């Protein structure tokens, strides 16, 4: 059933995650959201990156903030594209998120977006225009969408 | 024919987007690669990514340094993934590249990877990993060359 | 009739470029004010920048925040001017925005002014002074704002 | 006869600074090059600024590093637009010459340009284009040198 | 009178320059405080720092935010001390106001201090200081002063 | 046998862990050193630390640049103290590595050193420092190490 | 009686220190808290860091925020590990209470945690996880801590 | 004899600290110039601190590195204006000697300049500045040495 698995490290972390998730039902691509904490789940966030692929999931969406290590190690257990999201830290507003995330050494990549909400819901686009490469529904539906916005602030 | 287009805005830029294009060579993705500047080619930018799709492309890896632009201007004009590889520039080692790129608003994602080589060895790959959700041949490369990388380091 | 276009990618932004237009009202120079995404509306924005010249607009004032896109892109359209404006962003508090803006490669240059309110009220500044090159009396009304405000300064000096 | 003033802190920014100067020389927009310290010269830099007008100049373009004050000093003294070049500094750079430079208060605006020799060239272009508002002959050469590029861009666009 | 010159660009500068004024009357060194603007009052300021050591003045203080030049400016038209506040500006926290006065090219220094109140705090202490190597009783007061924080410090 | 684990993501590496070595040498202090990559080797890096406590180690020293992880995904998978030292990185010279190691959340704790080979050397002493909080004859010879250097500054 | 010190050298700095004191707590870890202030109590730092070791402790943490010295001071006059935990600054958000404390030269080790509260949370189990490197009743009890806290995240 | 004292943490510094010392002996200010490290002979350095105005000394000029604690721990111990020049450090170019040295708490001032060699001839001209605000002599040199770099500068 579902194509996305949007996972994050805290419950606090869904204020930025839903963002995401809004832009799948929008869509109506399906998807299931799940904590899986690299730090405090390790065991946990290894058993959902192995059985992704079985389980049918296309592209993970992770979020994390501070030493960000979800997107990553995700990324290392699964050859599905996984999108990461860095939430805004406290103390240094998502440097820090920013620089565990983007930096993946040559072999693992993981697909990086803005700091905070504004990459949450690219995180969501970024899923769709994945699944919309083969998917002709999915990649019409993001035209249309951005056909609207555009017309939108055009004429607003 | 290609399924992957590889552009940037200079030809100095080849020395850190040649990477990309090795993986893809190495995993049997056809691609083009091409130099197409934001900045100096503007209206060439914007029919290459107009015409992607129409063209058969289902990724686009750019990258840029400084006042990264080339990948988020793409981004705007198809709905096609577009990552974007920021090149380590001369004064502020690509975190002005980085910044350009990765902070892109809602409504427009650019999948960002580690500036320089790693980034570009990554940006291919990640271009593999997308077509690999409906190609299982390449999915299946993917996974036997991370099993060679693995048991490499760890028997090395 | 307008000489100086100020543009922005959202309405949101309007909370800092207005002070640029404080100042062209101020100085009585015609301007007209639209907001123009590089993202949002790309196609848009080229078509602004290319017939800039053609509808007589002498400088573009251009404000943006995060990956700010839009001064760089209008720069490299037009041949006129552009001042762009960083907007200060959540996170990265206008880091993002500057130095999206401030380096451009050589070929297409960005006159880039101070992230936020500060650098909005320059940029009108800015564009006068542009104009100012060339029309003696908005030139004369700098060195007049100028002085006022430094007697103003210098004579309010004692901090009582 | 000189339209636009080419200054800078030290020889050693000669450097980072000529590449404004090709650009001058290219287009044949009549130019001076002088070295003006904000430090080590204070009141020559305030002399040149107030007589700029005075003498013809209608742009001014200041190359500087570190606590680059230079542009900004120059611009307080100064209506005509002044152009500032953030000079990469050993230590940090280029980014203490930038914020030194581009987060100039309301009231005092300096076009900001991007670290090092492209800054140095689109200083050189941003001038012109300042010129070119008013001079169709400059601004028909800019037309022409870009159009240039962009044919050499795209017509040498496949990598082989 | 005067011994040291505290000095600033705006009237919304003084809610950090007070404190080093507060140092001042508490350690009995006369002082005066003046609105004085690097880039809105240029010809000013340099009549200002010209005339310093004229009129008797030891030291100056001066603070500054954002591209913070009248430490530097004052500064290169005097050989008085020039301590430098940074100002705590509002999108670059100081940062800005740190590197535009502590960052002065050889022949011009500045003393620079922490940005915002602390700093403030420690101008009036450090301009003591210069005055106390040659008055005694400046010195003898700051070390007084020391040594009843030490003991507030460690018996609270 | 050994008490000190020292690991790393990769030969290049090297360079900079050696230094923690070379002190676990000069105090004597049995210890083991192995590649563990997070990203090409993520399971036997889990293995590596689940396995820590019963293999007998005590300490565990970890080197990572970049997208530094391998400390703190070790660190989630032991209660041994786990020392993280950031290599310095190419583009942004350890500045991702270091907060990619620190910024550890509430629960997994990274004891962090500097930047490059001076925090590796300081790794092995403090990986000393903690076997010499229980090992009176480890502690004694830290003392004497610092007695000799402190002698050798002052007198050189 | 006690075998932890935590130290800070303000009482402003106790809302980030007692995070490390409550874990303490939990795990009937016995310790002392003082106020000591590299700058405003330089003589008693030194006494205190001098004499941890015979008064019977094993493990010093010690918070501080800008300029912080107190962990790096009192490193350099102890060779107990000493735990750093950097205070977020008003203006540089602990930015530059990190690089203070961090970037220690090599003779000199601090183990530093994460900026904040976060921080303090973890300096008290790597204190516990030291403590537990010999003791291995808390070694026991921080497995068992973290047991529950993952139980309590992928079942919640 | 000597009104300067000139200290630094290591030899490796004297690269550095050296432009002070031309200054100095440019001027005729009798100077001594030692190595005293924080760190290493923390002792040694309250030692000279505490004693130095008691030898004569009336402005202490101290560089440092990284963690640079030594000017902020020798201000901390003596009441004579310290002077803190920020050694350019090998990954994070001074950054991190910058906000260890110019972000001192209130009470304990530090007189900071720019990193690097620019910074430490301006230590020594900073130093002299302050010996000039009570010796009219060194002053007028002052004056004269500005007076003269002008002329050379403008007529050169």
């Amino acid at each position: 059933k579902s194509l996305v698995g949007v996972i994050m490290g805290s419950t606090s972390d869904w204020e930025t995650m839903k963002y995401a998730c809004d832009i799948l039902d929008e869509l109506n691509i399906p998807y299931e959201k799940k904590v899986v904490s690299a730090h405090r789940t390790p065991d946990y966030m290894f058993e959902y990156a192995e059985t992704a692929r079985e389980r049918g999931l296309k592209v993970i969406i992770a979020g994390a903030g501070g030493a960000a290590h979800l997107p990553g190690m995700v990324a290392a257990k699964t050859n599905l594209p996984v999108i990461g999201v860095p939430v805004q830290s406290k103390a240094l507003n998502g440097l820090d998120s920013l620089l565990s995330i983007v930096q993946m050494p040559g072999g693992v990549p993981v697909a990086t977006v803005a700091i905070g909400k504004a990459g949450s819901t690219n995180a969501g686009l970024l899923a769709a225009q994945i699944l919309g490469s083969f998917h002709d529904d999915i990649h019409d539906a993001l035209e249309l969408r951005r056909e609207a916005i555009e017309k939108d602030v055009r004429e607003g």
